[PDB]
């Protein structure tokens, strides 16, 4: 409260960090859905199903220009990229699988990285 402090978690590597995980993301083969934004046009259902899209090249931007201000909303949004996987594809498809894995290995790199 006013004048009384929790010690200072060490923050000063986590741009770097979250850079990191991103890359690695970024190169995994089950990537393909995820890198770019669904194309709005072309792709019946999502522009009024899915309220928040988010992609890793829209999440790639935000981190470059100083848009996520901590490493919790940089993991909403990367999060935000599978929860709409899961809303919009069939578990058993090719999409909602990826989706699935690309979740799993998120969270593994997160938790090893800062927990």
């Amino acid at each position: 409260s006013m004048s009384v402090k929790k010690p200072k978690r060490d923050d000063s590597k986590d741009l770097a960090l979250c850079s990191m995980i991103l890359t690695e993301m970024e190169t995994h083969e089950d990537a393909w859905p995820f890198l770019l934004p669904v194309n709005l046009k072309l792709v019946p259902g999502y522009k009024k199903v899915i309220k928040k899209p988010m992609d890793f090249s829209t999440i790639r931007e935000k981190l470059s220009s100083g848009q996520y201000p901590n490493l919790e909303t940089f993991a909403l949004d990367v999060r935000l990229v599978f929860d709409n996987c899961e809303t919009f594809n069939e578990d058993d498809s090719d999409i909602g699988r990826a989706g699935h894995n690309m979740r799993k290995y998120f969270e593994k790199k997160w938790t090893d990285t800062f927990k």
